[PDB]
């Protein structure tokens, strides 16, 4: 039985992170997630305060921000609250749980401060989900946990996917949902977002893969796509965010119906 | 047909970076990492300067340092240079080749400038290692690659460091080694690091396990142990390194002859 994002956003079980999310997804019929992958604080910030009524999320990588401080992700969470979009760090933790609940909360970038979500690779064991958790619940912080990888040689397969599934599961309380290239889960609360993906076909020359949105939303069931390249490399950043946006909307309307 | 660390440092296919770390293994007997997980600069450069005697490298996770700056960089690798140690920033990263590049080169930590020693997990596949490589082999460095974990639950067994093994054969020019538990590779250029240790038996409340340096260094035939809050902890600091320091060089020597 599939469910609108709206529908999903009041399930008995969801986190209310989760729940914001859906409720904007739907209202902006939006499920894109902007991967704003550049160097320059002043480019992050035009690109939010531009893409920002076209995203559900923009994900960040703070630590390859030249020029990082505080106040920018300040200015960044008043675009989020303006434009109504969620802020997802791709931190990608992978340490066990005493190093991660310090890489979270602390350092310079005070990342638990900022982003509403995190995601979390499942290798080291539950520790790291355990770890992030100590920080991220009394915040009402979400995380992901990184179930399949886009890029070829990836190991993330098999019974490691089912581990990452198991430990999503057993740490519903903070674990969201789930970074994968289609669904992994068959429970409606947990959100699946999905990197990798890109209008034409190809790949990069260090081992990315780019699927279509229709693919991976019609096809593979998954809920969000996370969009990098495709749209920042385009000269209008704008237009390409709309392209993006209505592919994988239509492709999850077509799924519900 | 075992060889000293000094041997081993002379090997015609060992990477500068693991002949420079053999050789003041041997001339100061030290096979001790210290992971200096602090969260001030002034920590940091501390324990460094009073610890680097009896240490061969040092272990960073500086993005838990509250007060980073490139300035404190530039004044540990004096102190690394004075002492003689190598700097190993524990990254641990675990993102696709394009994303790893930028994240080790760039960002506010740079850390491609100042560590003479990363690490990644291999679960991204290859790529993780070749986006790495086009920043690290211009800059003379070297990266070890995770191919066993300390922490409860840990995925990376039977195949998955199988995988990890083939992955760093195959990138030989810039991975100098492993972070393991035991010996993984029977080719004696590659170093192995094994975190996890302490004395007594025991572990933390998020999931770490320690084995001693006899079990580690003498009968799992790793190299060199990383050791933090079992020194950091300690009353004395200086004291605990040295019976550290005594543990896993006895352990070598046994081994060895
Ligand atoms: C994270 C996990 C994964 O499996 N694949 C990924 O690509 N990532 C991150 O997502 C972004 C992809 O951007 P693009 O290829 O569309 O430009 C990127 O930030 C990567 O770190
Ligand atoms: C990295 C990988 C691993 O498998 N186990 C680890 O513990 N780590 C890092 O090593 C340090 C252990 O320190 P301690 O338990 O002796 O204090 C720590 O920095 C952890 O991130």
């Amino acid at each position: 039985m599939e469910l609108s994002f709206g529908a999903r956003a009041e399930l008995p079980r969801i986190h209310p992170v989760a729940s914001k999310l859906l409720r904007l997804m739907q209202k902006k019929e939006t499920n894109l997630c902007l991967s704003a992958d550049v160097s320059l604080a002043r480019e992050l910030l035009q690109l939010a305060d531009a893409l920002g009524p076209s995203i559900c999320m923009l994900k960040t990588h703070v630590d390859i921000l030249n020029d990082f401080t505080l106040d920018v992700m300040k200015e960044l969470i008043t675009l989020a609250k303006c434009h109504e979009f969620l802020i997802f760090e791709d931190r990608k933790f992978a340490d066990i749980g005493n190093t991660v609940k310090k890489q979270y909360e602390g350092g310079i970038f005070k990342i638990a401060s900022w982003a509403d979500l995190v995601n979390a690779h499942v290798v080291p064991g539950s520790g790291v989900v355990k770890g992030l958790q100590e920080v991220g619940l009394p915040l009402h912080r979400g995380c992901l946990l990184i179930a399949e990888m886009s890029s070829t040689g990836s190991l993330a397969t098999g019974d490691y996917t089912r581990a990452a599934v198991r430990m999503a599961e057993e740490h519903s309380e903070f674990v969201v949902g789930f970074i994968s290239g289609s669904r992994v889960s068959m429970k409606p609360e947990f959100l699946h977002l999905t990197p990798g993906v890109q209008l034409e076909a190809g790949g990069d020359n260090l081992g990315q893969q780019y699927n279509s949105p229709q693919e991976v939303i019609g096809k593979r069931g998954s809920d969000i796509i996370i969009v990098g390249r495709g749209i920042i490399s385009a000269a209008d950043r704008l237009e390409a965010a709309e392209m993006y946006r209505k592919a994988a909307w239509e492709a999850y309307l077509s799924r519900l119906g």
